[PDB]
């Protein structure tokens, strides 16, 4: 090494004596520093494959082959540096597999590493980059960090260097040696919250909190800990648990209100995320009362499900019509409510009863006396026992909207999800969602919540 | 012209005369008044923001900058190329903003790149990997593509060139171009399927089947239609949606029939498959019948919403509640048809009502009065009744277990989604989905499906 040394020093006196550049490198340089990585590779801390990119320069490539001490070796040379496979052949002793490839079509690199990456699906594969175009090394670092992803054993690996002479184009001889290329997650932290970030927005909370919270196992930022609470709020939130979603945004309004996290972006909005968790605390309140009193909470719960069903009616219409009856059952209830009765015992008089028969007749297009009201009113009797009582939001239902209804409310207790087996069509969905939402904004505004949605904050990163 | 030039240079060097002055002298001033008049740049392109390594070639950078023709121009140099600043800004005319790194580090790059996306974060980036080592080149490759996932608007360019001469180290004038680099997802149509099969593993059939899709476009090959239906079956079963399941999955049969498609690698699983759209049929004459001498489409709907209910069971206890009841209530009125009485309507005669809340009363640890039986039987009225009239399955449940149940039993219909406020415990769903599970084990002797699973096919590939 040290003989190394001094003759790479001996070399440049040479060429500053008028010597030529390549030759006195080829005759004074070359021999003692592959006889060096033969003998021992210089190679930072497994490879059954190497893929090499090959540029004009094949001494890089010479030691990264012997580098990797792959047994199978891939070439991917261009037309113009196949006439380097010869000495590489020489200096390595290795069988080549050569790929010609064009030198900056990054396609057919991307191809070539695809193909043979299902030639060799589950053993350790080292794509070297140091030789070659930009084009080349990019797409061949490129196409390895792509690919980890599903080939985990894949590694980038380059020919790292000290002192790179610009006139001998070359680095000084010894300070060579092959190692890791690290991919973007493995090498910076804080892109895990990139992750985290996607996912959030996503509205896939669970996963989110998940990433947060192995955040704070991988660095141990705690500020990460509270955008964990946070997710796991609203995914507490999404599934309708209150209870849960209280306690953890609590715990975070706790935290956000300590010195040492006065400067967490949360705090940016305090505001929105207490009013949230206001909105927590009174849903909360009025499960355990189940008494419609709890405007704020009727007005809490009866937001929540209808957002779920907004989210739902694509991809989950069954869902969305459940969410969206619930919805809709509670708001009648509240309006109910308003005239000091209950559905699951509204103590009707004999007239009462007689009146709301004939109004459900009107709309099933049957006789009275088909008609039988359970003892609970259903969706549909409640609706039009409000009717009958003047209820001023129900009153200005025109009759056309709710005949169109009537199917749908009629069969509440049908659908597939509670006991039947019926799934309402999307536009009757849609109708129902929009009366729950009349309703609500009436609600909305007799309520100390104001308007207030589950929409989750920005993180402010 | 630039061909003349170019050759004259050859000519002078030819001459013995100093390559990279006479380069500097004769060449790089046309080569710079074209690229200041009209930049060779391949679509052309507008960014806001430029980010350029630099190396020991300020030429190519000058060339990039000039190309990309962004107002905001940053520089990634080391303390070795920092020395270029200065003619870069001459030949540019650009307010450079430098940033130093090391010439390996690329956590570095990652670190100034990220900081630099969030500076700019909606406008159109580009990347510029032309000059630097191989270290710098592919970080910044890398760090592009992999934060176009985050900010779309960035591109990787690079000024390539149709001829470089290795003894000049040169491209050959006029032949430079700015190019954009396309990231390996864009560039290769084949790798959906890879994404494909990852999202189908996860259950997330919808993003499978677009992926699907996109291949069938990308590539001449309908195969992959053949993927997408089987993952459209799949959601659509998952969501509750037989009839659009059912007419998936009989196209798919029906496509997997035809000469063309007998190697199709979904063809190994089809004996599965074949049974899956058979309980998918049979679901659809139960949900038109919603009779419970069905006895395929029962077990087929039971075991559908248990799948759903073990999947929902830890983090939406509340849906979890929903399907495990359905399934369970199912499962009960499958048991009374097979009693011989009325699944839908039992006509309890007096004396069998009383020996009901008897029975109710010793379970639930109240007094017979405090019993009520409502006109539709509830889960716990249904298994007490089938207890009473001698059914052998729910006849082996000893006290402990029963009164273990009772609670959640008892509140099939309040459950938050169906007309009460509960918001249970994973461990009441867990003992609901239990019982329903040895129900169905009963159910799967007596049906012409056997056991099947809702859980889908290996893909084959």
């Amino acid at each position: 090494m040290e003989d190394l040394d001094a003759l790479w020093e001996r070399y440049r006196e040479a060429v500053r004596a008028g010597g030529n550049p390549q030759a006195l490198y080829q005759e004074m340089v070359w021999p003692a520093l592959l006889a060096l990585w033969r003998e021992k590779p210089r190679v930072y801390p497994a490879f059954a494959v190497s893929v090499h990119t090959l540029g004009t320069s094949p001494e890089a490539t010479a030691l990264a082959i012997l580098g990797a001490g792959a047994e199978r070796v891939y070439v991917l040379h261009t037309p113009e540096s196949a006439r380097f496979l010869p000495r590489l052949r020489q200096d390595t002793g290795k069988d080549l597999y050569p790929v010609e490839i064009g030198k900056s079509d990054v396609e057919a690199i991307y191809r070539e590493v695809k193909r043979l990456l299902e030639k060799h699906p589950e053993v350790p594969v080292a794509l070297d980059l140091t030789s070659g175009t930009k084009a080349m090394s990019a797409g061949l670092a490129a196409a390895g960090f792509f690919f980890q992803r599903f080939y985990p054993k894949v590694r980038v690996v380059y020919v790292d260097n000290e002192d790179y002479d610009p006139e001998l184009r070359r680095p000084r001889a010894g300070t060579e040696k092959l190692r890791i290329l690290p991919n973007p997650h493995e090498a910076l932290a804080e892109v895990d919250a990139l992750f985290a970030k996607e996912l959030y927005g996503k509205g896939e909370f669970g996963q989110a909190a998940a990433y947060f919270r192995g955040m704070v196992g991988r660095t141990g930022n705690q500020a990460y800990a509270l955008y964990a609470l946070l997710a796991e709020m609203y995914r507490a939130w999404r599934a309708l648990d209150f209870g849960e979603a209280l306690k953890a945004g609590r715990k975070l309004l706790g935290q956000l209100s300590q010195n040492v996290w006065l400067n967490h972006p949360l705090n940016a909005r305090r505001e929105a995320l207490e009013a949230q968790v206001a909105l927590l605390e009174a849903v909360d309140r009025f499960l355990k009362a189940r008494d419609f009193a709890l405007k704020e909470g009727v007005y809490g719960l009866a937001r929540t499900l209808l957002h779920l069903a907004q989210e739902a009616k694509e991809e989950a219409a069954v869902l969305a019509a459940l969410y969206a009856y619930r919805a809709l059952e509670l708001l009648l209830q509240e309006r109910l409510a308003l005239l000091g009765r209950r559905a699951e015992a509204p103590g009707l008089s004999p007239e009462e009863a007689e009146a709301l028969r004939k109004a459900l007749a009107e709309l099933l297009g049957v006789l009275p006396e088909e008609v039988r009201l359970p003892a609970k009113l259903g969706l549909l009797d409640l609706l039009a026992f409000l009717r009958l009582k003047g209820d001023e939001a129900l009153g200005r239902l025109s009759l056309a909207e709710l005949r169109g209804l009537a199917g749908a409310l009629k069969g509440r207790n049908s659908a597939l999800l509670v006991h039947g087996f019926d799934v309402p069509s999307p536009k009757a969905v849609e109708g129902i969602a929009r009366l729950a939402q009349g309703l609500l904004q009436d609600l909305e505004a007799r309520t100390a919540l104001g308007p207030l949605s589950p929409e989750p904050v920005p993180l402010g990163f």
